[PDB]
């Protein structure tokens, strides 16, 4: 079915969406009635547009999943006309933000991540940043930022529109998770620590690191523990999306604004009404109006695919550490208790299972499957301390989370058998839960999964080549003992290997030494290794690619 994430605003007032529509994303112009198109062919994403502006940044795949992107400049009066932004060679947008004056935007290539500038005058590196870096927001000749810099911690950068250049600002606190510039050009973020979470008032000059106050206390009560999104409207308004265990409130000058529950994030004023992107655990990504709640932008979610989940649960396991880790249950109506379960790990792993919509959740609950979509130290949302528990540590307590998530099914009498599930980094906790763990489960579903941090190093860009030091404390000695190829002499439950020929995150080179390795030591398993298809999917279709295979390896369980 159909999703629609916020972008912003252009065109004056008509909001600009972005569509997982017809086997493919799209970007979108809306007025209140019928979505018109910009893109030409199927896109990859849509650069974060400045209010107002007339025309689009479209970002595309030229190299088929693989994440080298092109830049086209859709003008939005003349939807399906495009110029490639030539002088910037394809790579890989991580984010980026267009004024209608100029280009910024961070991009990573073979040999660094950089912020770069496109202005009428031609290419321009802003600044070269340490690893993953995002533009947060411009205002005025102003560049504020976020970067995954140093041990799982988030900075916040700032560079110049002209001169460019960058400072990091860190916090001792925690990680950044959000800013948005205001009048006074201090960058207003959300300090998320191994604490609570909160606002601060990051100033350029010196770095103050004040903590921001808001006249309504609404957001000063609820307790935010982790800022999902925020940023200033037009009329002036802080928009702040906080959210605590999952789900998140809408908050205007602290004014917390009701909100269909489950999770949103980017807010906009469009038509001066208040405007964000639902989702729920049973409602799928969507662009609905608030606080009435109307939705302006949802697809047709079957009666069904809501009825394939009897219910949810959050439960909170007991770790091996004594740690409890808050995971999501989903009964699948279309089967008992216990029954067939299958633990799903979300990847990333800085991401995390909330109360929002996931589709191999759904699928999952709907092939029969009830699900355990557990927040494992490394994820979000539950505080900085669990998740840089997982910095230096990748395969340890994490894993041991997501096989106390395990745990926690059969003797909560909901599993009659147990099998883990997994994607990118879930793929990889797949691939150490059977490794590491080969027992927990009854069988393994790793896609798009980490096999080699070594290889995966020497085929990586400067992006991705950070990011690993990182999660294993710049040490080999991780990337050799906690890379599951190396632990193939020990597995024993079966494995599907779903893969995209080109992803650029977890390359299938690895992973097909992997299968021959498997092969050797003679083990049980079946590959899937999609084509054309990267780390995500640019289509509605490649949901199912890499969701078919998986479904029926894993219900050839099922008949034990």
């Amino acid at each position: 079915v159909e999703k629609y994430s916020l972008q912003g605003v252009v065109d004056g007032d008509k909001l600009l969406v972005v569509g997982f529509s017809e086997g493919s994303v799209n970007a979108y112009l809306y007025d209140g009635g019928e979505t018109v198109k910009l893109n030409r062919e199927p896109i990859n994403s849509v650069l974060d547009p400045h209010y107002g502006v007339g025309r689009v940044i479209l970002v595309r795949d030229v190299s088929k999943g693989a994440e080298q992107h092109a830049l086209f400049k859709v003008n939005t009066s003349r939807p399906g006309e495009e110029q490639r932004l030539e002088a910037v060679k394809p790579m890989r947008i991580l984010s980026g933000v267009d004024t209608g004056e100029a280009v910024v935007f961070t991009g990573a290539t073979e040999d660094r991540v950089a912020l770069y500038a496109l202005d009428g005058g031609g290419l321009r590196e802003l600044a070269r940043l340490p690893g993953f870096g995002f533009v947060s927001d411009i205002r005025g000749d102003l560049i504020a930022g976020l970067g995954f810099f140093g041990g799982g911690r988030v900075s916040l950068f700032t560079s110049n529109l002209s001169s460019g250049g960058l400072r990091v600002f860190d916090s001792g606190e925690g990680s950044f998770s959000s800013a948005s510039i205001s009048p006074g050009m201090k960058v207003t973020a959300g300090l998320e620590t191994a604490r609570e979470a909160r606002l601060v008032t990051v100033d350029p000059r010196d770095g103050s690191v004040e903590d921001l106050e808001l006249p309504s206390k609404d957001f000063s009560s609820y307790r935010p523990t982790a800022i999902t999104w925020l940023g200033y409207l037009p009329d002036g308004r802080l928009a702040v999306v906080a959210r605590r265990e999952g789900r998140s409130a809408v908050f205007i000058d602290g004014e917390r604004v009701e909100a269909p529950q489950g999770n949103h994030g980017r807010v906009v004023l469009w038509r001066g009404k208040l405007v964000t992107s639902h989702t729920s655990l049973s409602t799928p990504p969507r662009i609905v109006s608030l606080p009435s709640g109307e939705p302006l932008l949802e697809g047709g979610l079957p009666e069904d695919l809501r009825r394939s989940i009897a219910g949810s649960r959050l439960v909170w396991v007991e770790s091996f550490d004594g740690s409890r880790v808050p995971t999501y249950v989903l009964e699948s109506g279309r089967a008992p208790t216990p029954g067939p379960t299958v633990v799903l790990v979300h990847g990333g792993p800085f991401a995390e299972d909330s109360d929002s919509w996931d589709t191999f959740a759904a699928s999952l609950a709907a092939a029969g499957f009830h699900v355990v979509m557990p927040n494992y130290r490394g994820s979000t949302g539950y505080g900085e301390e669990w998740r840089l528990k997982i910095i230096g540590d990748p395969c340890g307590g994490e894993l041991e989370d997501v096989s106390a998530a395990a745990r926690w099914a059969r003797e909560s009498g909901l599993a009659s058998e147990l099998y883990i599930m997994g994607y990118s980094y879930g793929g990889y906790m797949t691939l150490c839960a059977l490794t590491m763990k080969p027992g927990l489960f009854k069988a393994g579903v790793a896609g798009a999964s980490v096999v080699d941090w070594e290889e995966m190093y020497e085929l990586s860009d400067a992006a991705f080549r950070n990011f690993i030091e990182q999660l294993t404390g710049g040490s080999r000695e991780i990337m050799r003992s906690r890379s599951p190829i190396n632990h193939v002499d020990r597995i024993k439950e079966p494995l599907a290997l779903i893969h995209p020929q080109n992803d650029s995150r977890t390359p299938l080179k690895p992973l097909l030494r992997l299968m021959g390795e498997l092969l050797a030591r003679g083990k049980t398993f079946e590959a899937h290794i999609i084509p054309d298809a990267g780390h995500a999917i640019n289509t509605m279709e490649d949901a199912v690619k890499i969701l078919l295979p998986a479904v029926f390896f894993l219900a050839t369980q099922r008949e034990r």
